[PDB]
């Protein structure tokens, strides 16, 4: 689901792609702790 078709403001069919704690809680250091 990297990209999806969606109507834009004008024209269409653009196919666009698709917080410290959020960045840290995937860290391996947190898992070790």
């Amino acid at each position: 689901t990297t990209q999806m078709f969606h109507e834009d403001a004008a024209g269409g069919w653009q196919l666009v792609a698709v917080a410290c704690l959020q960045k840290m809680m995937r860290s391996s250091v947190f898992h070790m702790f």
